[PDB]
């Protein structure tokens, strides 16, 4: 019988979870899956506008998802049934400022500006840093293609989700929270295995799942070459037909390595590549135009 | 109303059969998976003596299985709880001959050397190649570890499928008939998912699933690097720390493709290998001794 | 619109003797000549297209002597290269396989949805339906060269009329390709000229160039089972007109040799 | 043989203020030292063992106003590299993670297979029984430097007697290692020298050196909390004597320098 009429603030809140079992059935088409993943953490931010990270809800994404990889891999239509997102935290009352979460329908589509823009999108939440809250995503009946080779976003994915954070004090916690998603799959059609690599050139062609991505912004050229992974096996091997100014420098990284050399007309280099934040890359190659070569990246 | 005490026989045989649907079911442990694969086809031999063919049975297999190499990755314990195998002609009653098939429980074991010590195994089958058997595999109860890095085979493996045939005529069909496995696993851990890609160096160190080997025979060196599938995807890139001789030979195969030198100090190669055959090999590197270096093989 | 039904037939199949299998593939979409025979001209007036009903067929015309298996299989995407091995060509759900001097059938699930019937640039996912994928492993030498006939049986509906396509195919040296797809021009050298690739079976393809120029030498013929050239090339201006029949897919029949970019005008007409 | 249940301390958290995580592992066999502190006195004494039960404890002690996260878990494969990820750690079936101003148990079950108690070269698949990760990645500066502890109950099974294995560890530096794995020694240059890594957490670890030559310099402390030597080495024949007090894995406290391969004799003891 306690007092409605007044409330409390505490200290801090504790929210405890252990590990779920994930379920898998079969059926007359194909198969069915329900289970849960991590996506990331959140970090501080002490300005007054919101900056943003994105996630693409494919089923072949190695960025969003770590274990329905190896299952899709056998199958080519998908239809999700449920999508629920779940934000934990890890810090105290003394902390004060606001995150945000929200859902889009177009995969090719950049972030919104303004906070007032932000706030127009329908279905988004927003809470203070010491709480909890949960988004609820509502599903439609449209089977789509998994994510291989180039295609039209709009084709193939089915959204994005958006969280951001603004406005914190000068001293504060260090990171705010973690984000986890439960899901329900259903898989239609069976083939054969296929390779977990990725295999391109420069001429805009790529040929496996999505895992890293180049910009040229070019300015004596200068090649980018941006992860979207943290899965700290990346190793990407380089075939060069002409001769290059320089080759295998390190940007903003973790950790570089390269074994071969690059001033050779035929040359083929090896590096590997520690990620330990989203978006790092750790190649940078300047040459006089756009050039002809073979490039293969693969995790582990 | 048929005269059993009067038999006949036919020009050829004809057996039809489609495709089968698996099975994959969750329980208490772990899963459990049904399903059915294809192995190998048979040539003749116009010799007295036969000729064998070798399949090692492990679920992390990639030159016996196909599709549970995706959901063996996810779990470290296995236990088998049915096996059987089933040849399928193609050959007239004008090919005259035997056929045999058998099954023993020691994995690091060579091949017997003649037709007497053949019978002498428990189980074994054999009969004229225009017609169809079927070869059961009693199972015990024991888990034991999936097949990664460099391990004893008495430890990790469950057993060995032996395939002979010896006798045929001149003037003959080219192939004799295929050979399918049906099977019942159980899977016991869930665990982090694991890279397919093979690691080592020439000091006997690997450190992925089995898929090439590697045999030295030294006279002026000469390292033979044999290929244990089919799925003519194989890339393989070797590093260099010391001066070769000759580097990326054809040795005996259907293709090769090589991009980069190898007559420098430290360097870097890049092949592509098409297999047709079993046990074929598309390498054959000369040295003075046995050198420093890191090869990498990875299929598709 | 109209709903028809009809009987077709695609190709033979041919002796393998090698080690490694052969495939063939087939795309199934209204507007292609590799495929269809007389699906392509009512398909050519109208805009959209369904499927209601999907069968293959194959039938035997070997010896009970001859050893060996076919096989068959569909997929979903039509852009995808061909398996290697035998093992993934196996897994694919659906497949069959059977000894050359039996038939049998093949029956493929459809859905209810509408895609475009074209012919261009646009991606295979959204206006294709699937491919279908035969396999030829193991003959000996000893053995007839033909196996087989590969059949389909169909019912389909059109949906929207429209201004009908020309039959004929109209061309140049410098690549521009407009009409239905019959033939496909390749060149090595510029020395050595050019290669005519006939992707599709028929009797009486008739040929004819134009030269705005003079040439070192033309008509040759490399891999046609009948050839008749009556119209010679002399100088600037001249014609020429030719008339090939084609057995096989990729024959490469008709070779001429010239400078690097020639200028000049070719017609191609099937039947 | 004998049955016994207890409770033993391993080791306590440190706070992690960089953006990657840090894990630590634990290898549960009964012959390690960095696992057990008084089961290894009677497991020096028998040949195989049984677990029956098994459980895992963290006790806070660190201020309500501490943010961050803690996590545990435990696997099955002995030899395996520890993950790189946060996503590929939460897929272990059975991991646990809290704020750090509260506790949690882990609990493990067992199964009824006898295995032999032995340090040495064979293989981890047939001598042991799990491994125990814990991590630890956000906290901030202005955070205590210590979180909490890690405790263990257990039960367990000894089978066959057999004669006593010694305590003390004797070596040499030409590489001989026998009795317990208390210390390792590495190198990086010959005339730089040598560093003496102590793998363990205790206090009072005395070392003892003998040196069969002239040195130039010996007994030099690098990341001791504290050190005491009291006999010096001078020319062909000395003797030396040093306690060592250790608190974190892997300090390198001494650091004597000579030639490429001295001779001598090394004798290190706990306690």
């Amino acid at each position: 019988v306690q007092k409605v009429t007044r409330l409390s603030a505490p200290v801090a809140l504790a929210y405890r979870e252990v590990s779920t079992q994930p379920r898998v059935s079969t059926a007359r088409d194909g198969i069915t899956r329900s289970g849960s993943e991590l996506i990331t953490t959140l970090k501080k931010n002490t300005d007054t506008e919101p900056k943003y990270t994105t996630a693409v809800l494919n089923p072949s994404e190695p960025g969003t998802f770590n274990q329905l990889i190896k299952e899709a891999a056998q199958y080519e239509k998908y239809r999700f049934t449920s999508l629920r997102f779940r934000y934990s935290p890890m810090s105290p009352s003394t902390t004060g400022g606001k995150v945000a979460l929200a859902f889009d329908r177009d995969a090719a589509k950049p972030p919104p500006n303004d906070l007032a823009s932000l706030y127009n999108i329908e279905g988004c939440v927003s809470s203070v840093p010491w709480t909890g809250f949960i988004l609820t995503v509502p599903t439609d009946s449209t089977d789509r293609f998994v994510a291989d080779g180039i295609s039209d976003p709009k084709l193939v994915d089915f959204g994005k989700l958006i969280m951001a954070t603004y406005g914190q004090g000068a001293n504060d916690a260090a990171q705010l929270g973690e984000v986890r998603v439960e899901y329900t799959v259903q898989l239609k059609n069976r083939t054969g295995s296929t390779s977990d690599a990725q295999i391109g050139d420069f001429a805009g062609v790529k040929d496996g799942p999505r895992l890293v991505s180049w910009s040229k912004t070019k300015g004596t050229a200068g090649w980018e070459h941006d992860c979207h992974f943290l899965g700290t096996g990346n190793f990407s091997l380089t075939l060069f037909y002409e001769k290059a100014p320089v080759s295998g420098l390190e940007n903003a990284d973790a950790s570089d390595f390269s074994v071969l050399g690059e001033a050779a007309a035929g040359s083929v280099q090896w590096a590997g590549v520690k990620v330990a934040e989203r978006g790092q890359g750790v190649k940078m190659v300047t040459t006089e135009e756009q050039p002809k070569g073979k490039w293969q990246a693969l995790r582990i």
